[PDB]
């Protein structure tokens, strides 16, 4: 079938992820090129090998994991996740690194041809760096056939996410020449700066594409609460719907939740825990009573002193 | 069936004392689960992430809670241990499913409605053998989502519909939370990032959105820990006394007396031994010198320590 | 024929002064341990306690002596190790087994008698990884590495059978127990507190749960009282005073220790918290000058008074 | 004469690597002699014969790694890479180093003999040198020596070892020892084992690396040629990518020159060429599949300034 | 013969070592008692006597090793030295322990009895603490017709006297931490086994070293004294050397002082004395044998400055 | 009679160029040593040679023995490492000294012994079969210290040579390279890895800063793993015979001295002279190649080709 254009890929990412427009443009092109190459074959002349990788650099709860998973759905392609930190410091993990492929081949259902089209996301790669574990990924990225893995890994798409908390410093040290501000600094990121961070030149060489994500602002989280197709509010509204009740979040309440999430520095992943808690009591005794609609205000969220308003019929 | 969360918690009250906030959470999580299973996540134009993570000391009631939930809902229940993790390691995880079918009488549907309790998940992740356990957690994570083939008609069961509860003491988690007696308040502030820092993979945590914490030891739990386990203290001591040709007998009141004292010291299961040892120390010392048929431990011997174990001479 | 705990404690009374509670505990622990071994634990499948012991007491309280004496009384091979040497190494894990080879040496290279052996590890509190007295990664590695020994695994010997006794002073442990046992606003005495000791107290101290779980039997030693030390200076067959008198004897001189001097020595020892181990260094210093110019003089006897010891200012009385 | 001659080997290197003629000549002879020895036999003559290990000294992105990989490909020999810094610090210590032999066996299909022929490239050697780390040099040196047990074995003596390093401080010690009078390429050639001992490498380790090859820093024209000439050249790759769209991508010579200049300012070398090109064509590659034009022309004013977008031409 | 009294022992040490009067008193007693024990026997009058090995604690170049050597010399007893650092970090340390015993037998002529009366000095004991060698040292301290060594092990280490020296740089702080609620020496006098425990020495090891002595840092007046007064003083040695040439070598007091000063700047202690003197006399010793002088005079200008050559007097 | 320090240095000047300072020290050290033996005692003037490889250390030792007409023998610390699987490899060098001496006990005691690569013995062991150099210091020290058919080593003069590559650093830290070595003190050698007991036996310390041509030349041809022999083997696999003219060996040494590189700097010089040749050699077929000094010194002309 036809393959979506980078323009289209980016648009569908806008539906699941708020902001981060620059990173999505990058992913859209990197991904499009990847599959566009795979279809034409390894390469035109046998030279490129048809292997491309992406490196996501952004704060925790910025959307890295979401972006990777979302790309997979849009392209109807097997997706698996792994964590670099669980992997780091183990020898057996080099052997369980193949467990990533034994984890992907489970989700692609041993099709192999589907597995090669698949996408793999490695999280917390910055943590492994202070490198032997990195080699494991390099070997992972590469697969050869002389004519447990039937398909070479070179065809599968690798996306590697990390927070790189110290990287922002090493960037500033190199660009310390004249004659917040985190977003501007990430853009200036170069492979050499990742080397100083502790990533081996070998590993970076195979991660040519570099996308940077900004730290979610207040309004960013608010939009994340409502806009995305599977936004928290939507999810809970559906849950309350099964009870025949209508759940409504006042704008001031959503704002109230975002603020709390920023204070925790948890990012977007800490949004659920906050909402779950605000609606805990209600969801508990709701099945016992019959009301028409429930309204959540900022007072019930931030203070947690006030219970949500109940409207009957 | 499908009792309201209010009804569920009240049923938990009869089995476990205290831990009202945890009960409330389990009630909702379970209710939503089965109410959401019937309807299904599909349709309505929305998808739901949807699993519970029990965090409490040893002998707090976690396991008790899991089993009870299943009994109240007339749903097949199966327990598993993270520290057993029993080359491929793939059958280990599949067994859990198979066992669930055996208990379920081989009904594909009832097995989907089943509940599965995983213990020692905290042990798989260590802060500050290890690899076999963490690899199984990745294999375990792979069995919460997606169907699992029947063991080689082959009408297998989708693993997603099954509810998964994971219990763990998480001794080191207490510290990481405070860095990010009266520990309960710290537990409430627990967040998915604290789990990450503890050693839990992000993908796993994301699969366990619901988190329940316990702030008090469970009396019955300890009582059962004293006699039920194969390595139970009571059995260990009855064995020692048996080499002397003596018959050691614990009165139920004595066992309860032991638990209540352990709870007052917040020592937990580990603090049970020091209490039993102290109760039999004098006896064990002058036992090999005298000749009696059996010896009986009563609550008056434990709590007050005033009375010594009753001797029966023959 | 195994000795009843009554008998084991009685013979410990001959070599060790005080610590009656700890001796009762060791007596039971030991008896049960070998009682289990000799009956081959349990045929088929039954449960049996490891019976490993954790000695907790101040320096020079008798921990080492108790361990050594236990072995002698049971005519069983005995070997000592120090947890400090162990810490910090992967190579020391391979050194940990060295403990076993040494046990085999004293054991005549007999595998079964080695299984009967007793192993005492000193300064276990030192390896504990904690903020107090602040390498951590390495010390823990030993706890875990030595932990494997405790359970039991080209000698071919299995350490399960061998009895483990781990001693430590646990200087900080006293505070952590008080912080827990306290009520409202204290505790009578350290000895009274060490009794209230729980595994969770050892946990906060720095010991890992899996390790403590392998040390079920916990014995606690009291700080030897003035009168104990004093007895240790006189009563034992190789008592310090007896050794120095013998020395002064081959000089033709008679050495006399006044009771006030012996008590003066005990007090010094208690202020230094060194226990009995600190006794000799104290006596030595008090007789140093005397022994130096002794072979040059020609007197009948020398009398040690309190004033010579405590003040260290006056010289011993010389009688001609 | 079934084995490739040094002449033959260098020529093959010229296709993958641009410039560094002097280093290529040394590698060619070092390698040829190494295998020439293996085929006849090790120390067959009464006279003691020492295996020749290579030590590549050159700035980052000079071609060190590439040269090592290319050598193995020409000889149809198993090649594995390791990193001095990755192995510098490990709980397992030198035991790990053996695992690299395991890696050589993986590529090798676990053929003992083929692993012998294998080539091993160690990167960032300059890093371990200051110091218990320098002990790892000993563990790494013992490999060069040989007799390490394999997983079954593998004679590390027969295996060829190439050690690459930037040696940023080396330039100074060379000019210091000689007292000297730029001239970087001239100073590197003057390098001696004693300059490396002063750098921090143990004498026993440098003694096992008899062959020393130095690389000049890339010329302005070197980069330009690297962009165009090599079979795996960037321009060729992007042109191919743009061709899948049916579009013809063309780089103005002024543009290639513009790219090289940027790369030199970064000091990144050839490695930083792709990041520069990627950024220039990023926007165009994003919205290209949405529009239909015959060709795109990349000029220097679109690269350097990044101000103007590429020229779009509609073919008819 | 008769055993030398501690009084005698100390006086003999006074001739080879300057100062450290306190340490010498200690060593004198420890040594006397030790050999007085061997002659009488391990057991005396129904009571077992305690072996009194010695631990020397002093700065580098203070006289620890010399003290050890000198003791052996005045007792006419076999002496061997060993270094704790060579042993550590290896499994073959235990074998090297036997190597030390072998060394003692060599100088001893392989006379087992003479070897058991010998003395062994272990240097840099402080370096071994942050310990398995402490276990090996402990065991060694405790005691346990053929041209070859045959029964080399017929000798047990029980009888041998072990002296352990160390600078213990960190020990000075550990002692201060317990006192709080030359000048360094006053801190070292208060040293207790407990302090050595904290330093890294295992309790079982310190219990085998019941005798502890301390040395003071060497003052400038001390170095000057060392240059002239000992029996084997540097000045005396060179004077004897110049004496073979029929020349009289004279050191002016200001010169001896100049040497000391220079020695203190290098902080080598008495060790760096010889190298300073040899350099000052090198040129002179080189061209001496080819000229006829009555005597040669070394002034401070010749030593410290090195600018002027020694004064040459003709006869 | 006995040669004056003046006479001894003069005889050393004819064998080794430069190193005037070390030659003085050795002269006095040796003179005093034998002057103390003569006329009887009434005792260690042992020497420690610190200099780069190819500096003349070994040559100076030999030369001192010949002018004194005294038995001489060399030993290698590296070889003495193992000290033999059984026994002392050390006692072997006293036997060698006696053989050269015809087994005359006295002449042996007058003898001179040179131990090379002492800096190598100083110290993860990783259960290595090879003996620890730290222990070798002891085995070597047992030798220096007199024993007790029977020979006492106290009377024999010991000279220990070494490069001490790391020593230059240690001395700069304690506070160019030539002037630094002059400031060497026993403390530096202890920090290097030499035990205080060993250093105490080596009171005299001499330093060499420049290389000697004769030594370099010898190192190029004599050793069994000599550069010339290695390259000849290489060219031999090609069926070609490689011949180094003596004038070319001398030309190589000069180059190495001018660059103060030392022995390890020789290979880089030879490699550059033969690079082109080895590069296009496998393409042509000739009987032999001849390297002359004009190939080396000027690099002007290419080596001679015989077909
Ligand atoms: N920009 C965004 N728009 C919509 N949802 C988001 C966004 N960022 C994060 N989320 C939501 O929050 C959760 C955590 O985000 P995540 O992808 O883990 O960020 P990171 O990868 O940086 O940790 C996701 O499950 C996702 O649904
Ligand atoms: N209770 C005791 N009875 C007899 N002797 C003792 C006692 N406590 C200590 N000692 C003496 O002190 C020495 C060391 O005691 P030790 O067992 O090491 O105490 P700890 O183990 O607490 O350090 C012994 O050799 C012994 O003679
Ligand atoms: N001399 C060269 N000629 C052609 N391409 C080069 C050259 N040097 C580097 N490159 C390119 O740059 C990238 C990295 O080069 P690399 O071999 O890693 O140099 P180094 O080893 O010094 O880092 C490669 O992908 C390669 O295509
Ligand atoms: N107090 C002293 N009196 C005389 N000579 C000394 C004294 N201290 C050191 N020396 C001299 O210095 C040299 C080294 O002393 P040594 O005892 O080895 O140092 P350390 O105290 O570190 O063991 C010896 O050769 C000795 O002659
Ligand atoms: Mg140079
Ligand atoms: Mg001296």
């Amino acid at each position: 079938s036809a393959l979506p254009t980078p323009h289209e890929i980016r648009n569908h990412l806008d539906d699941y992820v708020i902001g981060q427009e620059q990173a999505k443009k990058v992913l859209a092109v990197a991904v499009y090129n990847h599959y566009k190459r795979l279809r034409n074959g390894d390469t035109s002349n046998g030279v490129e090998l048809g292997k491309s990788n992406i490196l996501l650099i952004g704060p925790t709860g910025s959307g890295k994991t979401l972006l990777a998973e979302t790309l997979a759905r849009l392209l109807d392609v097997p997706f698996t996740m792994a964590d670099a930190t669980t992997l780091t410091e183990a020898g057996y993990v080099g052997e369980d690194v193949e467990n990533i492929i034994q984890k992907l081949l489970q989700k692609c259902d041993y099709d192999v041809q589907k597995a090669q089209r698949g996408i793999v996301y490695i999280d917390q790669i910055d943590k492994i760096s202070r490198e032997g574990v990195q080699q494991a990924l390099l070997k992972l990225i590469e697969g050869t056939v002389a004519a447990f893995l039937q398909v070479d890994t070179s065809k599968i798409l690798f996306i590697c996410g990390g927070a790189f908390a110290g990287l922002d410093k090493v960037i500033s040290h190199r660009v310390e020449t004249g004659s917040a501000s985190e977003g501007e600094l990430l853009a200036q990121v170069e492979p050499e700066d990742l080397i100083k961070f502790g990533l081996i030149p070998e590993f970076i060489g195979r991660l040519p594409v570099v996308a940077t994500l900004n730290e979610l602002s207040e309004e960013a989280l608010i939009q994340i609460l409502k806009e995305p197709k599977n936004a928290l509010t939507k999810q809970y509204q559906a849950l309350f719907n099964l009870e025949g009740v209508d759940l409504e979040f006042r704008d001031e309440a959503l704002d109230a939740i975002a603020k709390k999430a920023m204070a925790r520095k948890t990012g977007a992943r800490g949004l659920r825990s906050i909402v779950e808690a605000a609606l805990l009591d209600t969801m508990y005794d709701l099945p016992s009573m019959e009301d028409v609609e429930k309204v959540v205000i900022d007072e019930s969220v931030i203070d947690g002193q006030s219970e949500p308003l109940l409207i009957y019929g």
